[PDB]
This record gives structure tokens, C-alpha cells and sequence, in this order.
């Protein structure tokens, strides 16, 4: 793809709200898509103001162009583009808590603009959510599985909890490129390494992602 260069730019905007509490984050990164790293600047602006009542973690996983991936594996995410990548995502919390959240992903320049919406509920008011107690995603490897043009993801996900243990959580994704995708890719499977660091309501993140098998 000539649009997808070593060096890319991201800018986010997300319009969202869990257990009642509206924000909106806004923010901005880099990466390289060929090695599958990005790294971004994301801020919080309650709708009340003041720090936010819930623990990032919640929303970090909202870029699959950035994902390494080997010649013999065809690049779902990579081909995409120009005319652009959406995705939808359901999350369901061993607590009770849940959310669902989606994105589209437009591309100007060298410069992906990224949009999405996120609606959280049912959270325990004395979970690690709501009372911000995770400090984030263990690494963890999602089955991308193929269907009508279309690519399916399925991921158990672990929150690391403040004190230590963990909090389970599954993801179930669809992706959807805006065109047909010349050369469809067969089951396979992506790691993920996303960590991040928090000073209030701005929060540095990273991401690390393969393809393999």
C-alpha cells in the first residue's frame, strides 16, 4: 500500500460515557506501522470537569494498520487504505460491567484520523473500574478469524489490578474495511503488548502488535 509509510501520524477523538459519567478524549501519536509499534498523548475532559472517575484501561484498547505482519500473512488492515477501516467491539467484565465501542479510521496525508464512540454500563460502584484500580491490559494473543469480506477477532483479556491479581475480560471484534479487500487472509492470530502511563487525565500509551501463525 503507497498511502502506508515507515513513519504515520494519528489524531483520536472519542465521544463517550460510562456508568452515566460523559467525556470526550482527544488526542495525538506516532508509529510505524511496518513494526506494528505506536505510541500517542491522550486527554480526558469529563463533561462535569475534573478528574476522571474510572480507570483508563477501560478505553485503551480503543489501530490494527499498526501490526507487524509477515509476507505469508495477508494484510487486512494494511490494504484498507486509502479508502479507509471501521471496527466494532463488545467488552464483557467478569463482574457484571460492560461496554461496546466502535471506530472508523480515515487517512489524509500521512495522518490517520481516528473516531470513535464509547458507551460503558452496569460497572460495580466498588470495582476496579469505576474506583481505578487496574494499571492495565496483560500482553495477550487475539484469533482473527475471516468471514464475508470481513475480519473477526476473539481475545480474553486481563486487567493487572493495583494490588496484584487480575480482573478477566472478553473482547469479541469485528473490522471492517470501507472496500473490498483484494487478498482476504486466512486465520491467523495477532499479540498485543499495550502499556500505559497516567498523570491524571492525560495518559501516554503504547502498543505494540504481531501477526503469526
Amino acid at each position: 500500500v503507497s498511502v502506508i509509510k515507515p513513519e504515520m501520524k494519528m489524531r483520536y477523538y472519542m465521544d463517550g460515557s460510562v456508568n452515566g459519567h460523559e467525556f470526550t478524549i482527544e488526542g495525538e501519536g506516532t508509529g510505524r506501522p511496518y513494526e506494528g509499534h505506536q505510541e500517542m498523548t491522550l486527554r480526558v475532559t469529563m463533561a462535569k470537569g475534573g478528574p476522571m472517575p474510572f480507570a483508563f484501561d477501560l478505553v485503551s484498547h480503543v489501530h490494527r494498520p499498526f501490526t507487524k505482519y509477515p509476507e505469508e500473512i495477508p494484510d487486512y488492515f494494511k490494504q484498507a487504505f486509502p479508502e479507509g477501516l471501521s471496527w466494532e467491539r463488545s467488552l464483557e467484565f467478569e463482574d457484571g460491567g460492560s461496554a461496546s465501542v466502535s471506530a472508523h479510521i480515515s487517512l489524509r496525508g500521512n495522518t490517520f484520523y481516528h473516531k470513535s464512540k464509547f458507551t460503558g454500563v452496569n460497572f460495580p460502584a466498588d470495582g476496579p473500574i469505576m474506583q481505578n484500580q487496574s494499571v492495565d491490559w496483560e500482553p495477550s494473543t487475539e484469533k482473527i478469524t475471516a468471514s464475508d469480506g470481513v475480519l473477526k477477532g476473539d481475545v480474553t483479556m486481563y486487567l493487572k489490578l493495583e494490588g496484584g491479581g487480575n480482573h478477566k475480560c472478553q473482547f469479541k471484534t469485528t473490522y471492517k474495511a470501507a472496500k473490498k479487500i483484494l487478498k482476504m487472509p486466512g486465520s491467523h492470530y495477532i499479540s498485543h503488548r499495550l502499556v500505559r502511563k497516567t498523570e491524571g487525565n492525560i495518559t501516554e500509551l503504547v502498543e505494540d502488535a504481531v501477526a503469526h501463525s
